[PDB]
């Protein structure tokens, strides 16, 4: 567990943390106004 | 630039990870996506 | 089980998991110090 | 996330975790710690 690869995962989970912050803001756009 | 640091930011991550995995979940039932 | 429990175990195992890392790390430096 | 998921992620966490607690007992005889 080297700090590159602690990096890398830090970074992945960045990544798939805005691909969430996508799909509720899709999601948020079908169901109404809010 | 510890290991500890990096560690950390991961544990942080992950939880919000998931709080937004629920979340599209949720929204998900809620426009009839399955 | 709910999906938070599993969610939380998760997080559990990951927190053990980078500890157990930090002991090996330090367990190695021992090995060989002068 | 998908329960099968959760359920295969802890699976996946606990075998890793063993092979780390095998691994630091190894070197803490190594070591002649406790």
């Amino acid at each position: 567990m080297s700090v590159k690869e602690l990096e890398d995962k830090v970074e992945e989970l960045l990544s798939k943390n805005y691909h969430l912050e996508n799909e509720v803001a899709r999601l948020k756009k079908l169901v109404g106004e809010r």
